[PDB]
């Protein structure tokens, strides 16, 4: 069925001024990642805790740990890294994780490592909506692998950057099922992939929790020329309500 | 250089708990904590670093791998924050997804700056492989110098794969007391595993070597998958380092 | 109740499976894979020696992403007279190449005869291939209209199918299958042990050659019609 | 003379062809490869629409080397009205190989109809892809007991028949075929500048998509009746 | 048609030793090879000098370039560093080498290299007959490539040296074909891979010009108890006439 | 080191005998016979490398390539025979399929013994690839320990693959500065290369280079596949070079 319900806007910002910003327009998570590293590619310990300091206390920070080969000792290590360092909202891109045993595994030790430091932190499995392209688990698992490892999230975004969209690799109706399944399982539900403004209503008539943007939010929205702008945070965080 | 006698510190990479007891009781002078099932350096977890150092008397050092890493700066950083806060003194990476010198001096300056922005005075060590090419990972003889211009305390060298070939079979004599000097005159620490037997202690401590690690020749069957760390072998290579 | 299926690769091997009571004669061919495709000739030969109260299975490969030749494979495998048709989901990567390619061959089998059946096959172990994950193969076959969910093994090392998936993830994939209007087979070097696990579940087909052959040997021994009684009682 | 083959992908496109004139109507799904198969039900309906005068002709695929999974495929194509069964020698990367998979899909062919004809299609690109070497084509398909040796490109970049093969090695192909028995069909982005030069070292029959196409534009064209008509005349 | 001519014995030693045995037991040809490098591995210039000394100047001395990649530069320098070593007949191993087209540019400049030295020294295209499992040039179109490029010489071997022989690899009619069609081209034709004394009247029967042996004529036939025996090669010689 | 003023030999490397007139024409010091069409060091034809020996004055070296070469010790001293007597004074060996120091040594013992064997005057040049990690060559860095090791006169950077990023874009002018030093200390000659224009001169000389080699700067186009090697091109980078 159809729905209307608020959707949260996570904002993706790459310094302490773009995170300024993104604050200013009402964005409600604060994404602290490094694209040079991949998709989900992680930040470092100082760029976390300067973003953190910035943030208001009601805002979540949240924080890639990468687009994470299957190492689970070294993505635990990583995430605690990510958590210590101010990140409440943790996000693993699961691309080196070939099944779901190998996904489930890793997720189980990530969501150990955090919830041993606050069993308030939360935890995302972030899932590949183009998974084929890089040999990543495939997508439409990351539902359950997301409700047997004990996360918090069930998440789609885009591994290659190439101006292809979530909506280009997943259709509407697979998205909704994603979402529905997620919810049935108690998880919300997050999704990204180079997201534009007219993709909003999409998702928030499927159901989705929360919305990631870094390209609709910058005022170019290419890497040269964008530079995340408040006045499309705060066009966005409306299309949201 | 050629040492008569040379005291050298003794590294026992454990797995567990009950390992980690079995290295202090047989006196190592460090603590690794290690897994092998995700490599030659694999990461143990968080947990697995806290219950060692809690059991590990406060004299001895505890060290922790962080991976046999991929060229990834961002999560090395954290990986390395996460193994100083669990308890590790002695932090070390796997450099075998890096391809060259720049990568692998990027990586290592960001681990660096992690590690010591939680405690100066914890120990970074960069660690190549003695057989690089098998794994296409970066020149292990370049490791002394990416290990000066990251500001490292030591540069290292081990095996990346456990067939049973040993230091010895990849690196000559004559080049690994090249390395050691070499990273002595940049003022680093040197350590040297890689399939370590207690009959190259006495070549390691001619060639002037700071550290020897040791898991293969510390266990019970000596095979270091199948064998369990036992005191009286690491007791045995004790009285060898001495 | 348990629908036993047999795998023979000739003549002589389909006798032994129906001499045993094996429910359905699968022909496929080791050699080019885990379900290699065999010769139409080799298709025909077993369907004229089976009487026709049983059905008579046919594997069209471990196929690439080709709808085009697997939709023409379908039909030879079909008119050669096979009953139910096996596509293994082996170079398709994901769920869309997967329903694009089962679409096809569903279409091409349904023009011949709409009371044939279209088997979309997964591998339990896909990621030692890079097959496609056999958790979604349930929904593959939903979204292609096929008749049947099922998962094998695609590297036959002794590895069988609860080396790779867990009891509780069989059962989820059994119920999932079930809630789309599926049956559902399962296959991967299953033992003689594995049959009340398989029964407990709800699996409605159980397939097998390993287990049916005289030294264990899938690849040295044969079809033994004694070995076929015993899985036939165990299956009731 | 020289026998015109054009290869359309639908039913309006293979009446372009008949129209103007073409001799064999192939029918090929350029989104699958070079020689991508198409699917049972189109081969049916251009059989349909092609006058009983006219031979058509099907694709199986750029195949792997699977014996039965091709022969399953070659039954498909032939049930479903081809008269011409051409196999791509894509994943076969040796003689023995390739003489193993064709033996089989000319038992398969011929099994079903004696008077059907059997294609085996080399790359003259094949180092690009890895394929059979193009030259062994001939003994091929004489120790197959095939009926035609053919040469396609496999990369369909711009580059021609003319671009990997010389006319020495090109008249060496045919004169080598002829010699078996067998006749010798050549296509690869050919245009009608090339026609003389296969009429001259002795081509049976001449393959063409892009130049039977309006924008000369294989992928974004389609079949026009008056380029088919200008490509028959120089034929002739 | 049958054939029952003469066949010449070429003999592959390792070192000046095993020669001066080859050379006592009746060898025609010293190969000079090392099969560190592969099957036809290139010894050093030195090694085909200190054999050329030794063997008696009414003897062909025989030397390897290599199991060659597609580099027509660096193997027509190797040719004249082999010919000016003291080799009368080259061998130019076609492993790199893709298809007809590259083999052929590649001999005709091997060709020109040995020619311009000494018009009287043979150059030799050599095939493997289990070229797939290397991805090496078909071994069916050497003949076509000698002819072609101007060599003397169209061979096969074995590039895996694992065992399987050449008759594991091709048939005897393949065999057959192969020596008729480099016969019509006026070329000569060698024979190797694992050939054990049972295949020489097989060999004979095809009628081969030239035939290889390096483990039949070796002991113990194997890497560690094989060393070159006058006797064995007195035997071979003797199935040769 | 810093030098105010240093001069630099200059390496035109020609493809055919117009070519190699024209850079003796504009003052090349060394003439350079190679194959751009078998890569970066690709080797040319012996017919090529006398008839440029044929047509350059004698006060002049020819130098000439052997490839961008696998690790294949008994072909590569093979072709290194053949590179010098086609008439090469100055040979050069592309150090690409040699993963490690133990094989890039091993090989060029071989080709030093090769070469020394026909003439002990003539000149061995061991060329690793600033952008190894991009081809899976032997570490750059790694390259003055190889010819000194291996008995070589000259240690040798270029770039393997041409895609118009130069020498610059992989390895820093400090780096460079310690290559040619640690030459220099083994009594080894330096040579650098890969696409090297006429601004990157002043550097060169300044970091203490020995040889400078070109091929784009030196070509009409500039363009060093389209276009062909100038005169009054070598002429201008003749002059920096003083």
């Amino acid at each position: 069925h159809h729905h209307h319900h608020h959707m949260i806007l996570l904002v993706s910002p790459i310094d302490v001024e773009e995170a300024k910003e993104a604050i200013a327009g009402g964005a409600d998570i604060i994404d602290v990642k490094n694209p040079k590293e991949g998709s989900l590619g992680a930040n470092f310990p100082w760029m976390i805790k300067a973003i953190r300091e910035v943030t208001p206390k009601d805002l979540l920070v949240s924080a890639t740990v990468g687009d994470v080969p299957y190492k689970p000792g070294t993505i635990s290590l990583a995430a605690v890294g990510a958590a210590i360092s101010g990140a409440d909202y943790i996000k693993v891109g699961l691309y080196g994780v070939k099944n779901y045993y190998q996904a489930v595994e890793l997720m189980k030790n990530v969501v150990r490592a955090v919830k041993d430091i606050d069993e308030n932190k939360i935890v995302v499995a972030a899932g590949y909506a183009d998974a084929y392209r890089v040999g990543a688990v495939e997508p439409l698992i990351v539902p359950k692998i997301a409700r047997d490892a004990g996360c918090d999230v069930a998440m789609l975004d885009t591994a290659i950057k190439d101006g292809k969209t979530l909506f280009d690799f997943q259709s509407k109706e697979i998205l909704a099922e994603f979402v529905d399944e997620a919810h049935s399982y108690g998880l919300k539900c997050a999704l990204a992939g180079s997201i534009k403004k007219e993709h909003i209503p999409i998702l928030k008539e499927i159901g989705t929790d929360i919305v990631g943007v870094r390209g609709a939010a910058c005022k170019g929205g290419d890497r040269n020329n964008g530079r995340i702008d408040r006045e499309l945070v705060k066009e966005l965080k409306e299309l949201c309500k």
